[PDB]
């Protein structure tokens, strides 16, 4: 249908609409509200109008437009060539599955553990804190912890947080703390100081987080986008192959 | 010159270069290794045959084909048409110059300074910080301070950190605050507490900056650039009214 006439000559609906479709993202032209049909037909005309005019200056014939021109068509029947070969792809439910089930292990949120710290030089400033602290509990061991590192821990990372690490996992730290924290309870403290290459540590858990698995339902659609991905790239390269043995090829 | 032929028929060095020009940047194709031309030859002639059979497939007939190149054709001519009225935009010395001078004021760095605080609830604490520092200088204040900062602030923002709030500038915080900050020289504290919405504060000033002038050489490309884009806006918009008014329009 004719939204509008420009010397005359008709434009259509469709022409207008063709035009947009890609920025409207699958919403109908014809659903828009009157003034946004409006701007977007004017908007059309002035591109029309500047076609026209360019033709009048013979840009047609300019190398800037023949040749992008020729890249263009060339560029888009690859395009549709390998969108051709894009739609044949398809992975079966069974394949998903299994592709899950083959990795199950390796699809897990990692354990992890909520600490703070007090680093020291010397054993015995390890055990002295750790004294101070025996026999305390719960919120109260823990704003006491936090004021021990405030005073005594030479950790500049933290000594000022009172000690904080926050949440942790395994791949973090030095195994020799990380055993310790894993292994601790809850609340509690290393009753024992912790060696390491900085020094001697006292360790107070906070909370921990064991390792969890994740679901198939969870992880299922992105398994699948990587399996499509992959076939995908196969059917293309033994494609590529098939064309290029069938041909003769000589290097110069 | 040839290159290769494939099936008989020959390739040149000027088509395969033309085709990877744009993923060249400049550099021109002659100069490349032997290895990265016959690469890039190879990877040609693959796009040569995935084009043939293209054809053969006959998917030039292809809507997704024949939309798409009609889309592109429109879509690169009125580039051209603009691309000649970018060509026509020059901005000379003077007005680059002269934009700069008239703005010569909105071309600074704004004046910083870097500063500690302590934050108390009641005029009297922060005199008796105040007491507690009197007559101390230099970096002895500067320990001292942050030392009475995690002792006794009240600022959860800062003061396990010893008070510190880095630089800032006037933009940044409360006047009052602000106020006291900027009047204050160098490694010295307000001898008066400082009255804000968050109580009485104790400030130590660790360093300044003044306001910097920009100068012309450091601006004066950026200048050019939004200069010439205003004018080719003005230009391209201007154009777009010609045609429209020039051209006899009726809306259905």
């Amino acid at each position: 249908a004719t939204v509008a006439t420009v010397n005359g000559k008709s434009i259509s609906d469709t022409e207008v609409s063709e035009f947009f479709a890609p920025m409207l993202r699958g919403q109908d032209f014809k659903t828009l509200p009157d003034n946004q049909k409006k701007a977007l037909i004017q908007q059309y005309i002035m591109q029309d109008l500047i076609l026209q005019d360019a033709k009048k200056q013979n840009l047609e014939k300019d190398p800037l437009y023949t040749k992008e021109l020729d890249r263009a068509k060339d560029a888009i029947l690859v395009n549709v060539y390998q969108e051709k070969i894009l739609n044949t792809i398809k992975i079966d439910a069974a394949k998903v599955k299994a592709f899950y089930d083959q990795n199950k292990d390796k699809y897990v949120k990692p354990a992890r553990v909520q600490a703070k710290h007090i680093l020291v030089a010397t054993e015995k400033e390890a055990k002295d804190i750790i004294n101070e602290l025996k026999g305390l509990k719960g919120k109260e061991l823990d704003a006491k912890f936090s004021e021990l590192a405030k005073e005594k821990s030479i950790d500049p990372g933290s000594k000022n947080q009172g000690g904080e690490l926050g949440w942790f996992d395994q791949s973090t730290m030095v195994k020799p703390f990380t055993d310790a924290a894993f292994a601790l309870k809850n609340g509690t403290i290393t009753t024992t100081p912790v060696k390491t290459n900085f020094g001697y540590h006292v360790i107070l858990k906070e909370n921990s987080q064991a390792k969890g698995q994740i679901k198939f339902d969870e992880v299922k659609q992105g398994i699948e986008n990587g399996l499509k991905f992959e076939e995908f790239k196969k059917v293309i390269n033994q494609k590529g192959q098939d064309l290029l043995n069938s041909a003769k090829v000589e290097y110069k």
